[PDB]
Parts: C-alpha cells; sequence; structure tokens
C-alpha cells in the first residue's frame, strides 16, 4: 500500500520514479504536484501535534553526471523538495523536517531492477511527539527513588 | 539531563556550540572529537533494531560566514557531519540518518543571543520500528471488519 502503519507513526511510500524526473534529479514532475498537494490539505485534518518528517531513500547504483557527490546527498535534497512543496501548499513549516538514509538499511537487496526501484523513495513518516508517558515515569521516579 | 524521554524515544542533546568551529559552519573542532567517540562507543551496547537519527537545528540569524544557502542546509551538513564521525567510529552505517529542521521548532523566542544560541542544537534520537500493535489491530480488523 501506499499507506503503511508502525506503532509510532504512519508511512506514506512515495517511489522516486513517480516523484522525480530522472535518476538523479531532485526536480518533482508536474503531474505529481497536487498529489503532494493533496497531501497538505489532509495534513491540515490531523491532531495539532503531528510531525511530519519527509524521508529520502536510494539504491545504491553509483553516481553518475550529477552535482550530487553521495547517495545521501541526492536523498537529502530529494526528501527536502517535497517538504518545500508540502510548505508551498499551506503545511505549517513548524510541523515538517527531511531525514536523509541514503543507500543505507534498504527495503529490498540491490539485485534486481524491481527491487533498487523500492529502494527510491520519498516516505513521509507522521508521528507526535507525545510526552505523557515520559512525565508519569520521571515524576513517579523522582518521588518514589532518593 | 543531556538526555531527555520522549513516550517515542530518547533524545540525546550535544554541546554542539563546542563542537562546531563557529555557529555557521559544518567543521568539528578536532579538540572535541573525543566527545562523538564517547557515543559512539555506547552506541554498541545497543541492539541493532535501534535506528539512530541525528538531527540539526538553528537559530533564525541570517546566514552570515559561509557556503550555504539556508538554515536548511547550514543544520543538515551539520547533522550529517554527526552522523560522519559516529560512522568513522564504529556506528553501523546501516542504523544512522540524519534530519534538519532549519530554523523551525525553536525551544526559545530568538530575541536575544542567548536564547538564539540555545535553537542551535544537534541532538540524537534514538528509537526503534516496533509494529506489534499495528499488526494485532490489523488482524483484528480483517476479522470483524472484513472487506
Amino acid at each position: 500500500s501506499v499507506l503503511e502503519q508502525i506503532d509510532q507513526g504512519s508511512i506514506l511510500k512515495l517511489p522516486s520514479n513517480l516523484l522525480f524526473e530522472n535518476a538523479t534529479s531532485d526536480a518533482i514532475n508536474q503531474d505529481m504536484m497536487l498529489y503532494i498537494e493533496r497531501i497538505a490539505k489532509i495534513i491540515q485534518k490531523l491532531p495539532k501535534r503531528v510531525h511530519i518528517n519527509v524521508r529520502g531513500f536510494t539504491d545504491d547504483t553509483p553516481l553518475v553526471k550529477t552535482r550530487f557527490k553521495s547517495h545521501y546527498e541526492l536523498a537529502a535534497n530529494r526528501a527536502y523538495r517535497v517538504m518545500k512543496v508540502l510548505i508551498q501548499y499551506g503545511v505549517n513549516p513548524n510541523q515538517l523536517s527531511f531525514s536523509s538514509y541514503g543507500s543505507t538499511n534498504p527495503i529490498a537487496p540491490n539485485d534486481s531492477l524491481e527491487n533498487r526501484m523500492k529502494n527510491n523513495r520519498v516516505e513521509i513518516f507522521f508521528s507526535t511527539d507525545a510526552n505523557d508517558l515520559s512525565k508519569i515515569h520521571s515524576i513517579l521516579d523522582n518521588e518514589f527513588n532518593p
């Protein structure tokens, strides 16, 4: 699915070759722009405390004819560009950040065309900074340990 | 107390204003490297399912003595350098990533130097990708709510 759940938040998975003109570009295709607007709009309906981290991943195919010096960098620029478009479409900048995994920790091994493709993605990870449990513990800790 | 807990994980706050040559640089002061080695040393006392994210934050002071074109970029490069020094000292690349908040999410209002200086931060966040509860919910959703 485009949507996956883990215990500390939600992940929207956007394949990089739908998003970007080519293997080393960070320019977003016109036909996906309003798909990102649609993500910005649904963000406006989420709990006030939601944080949105735009995450870049790449396969490990060596970089060729590009100003980008590493996968880390390509992934960073990609996640950043998607985050920028979310801001254009009205998302509060104080609810956003971007991240880069480069070619590390792939979804699939980098040994087929299909697999490398899965490793090429931007994930939009939705979580919150909740700390009630942490406050609870700390207050009880200070009360019951010296 | 360089350590803060939130319900999804742990936040280690680095002495960022000491680690970097100046506040608009991404070059680490070589004298301070021991501090990053120290952290690196301890990370291996953590299981490999732990994910380690280095994140950069800055004040909103207009950029000055730098090739970088934005706060987002300065904070990214700083988080990245720390991430790279962690790799240097043995931390597994497959557990590591870096993030930038630029000048967003200040911890203090940007309205005095000392407050501004508080907003320049590098932090390491520790978490996991646990999905038991989600799997449990999904199993029960398919069963009692089939589509």
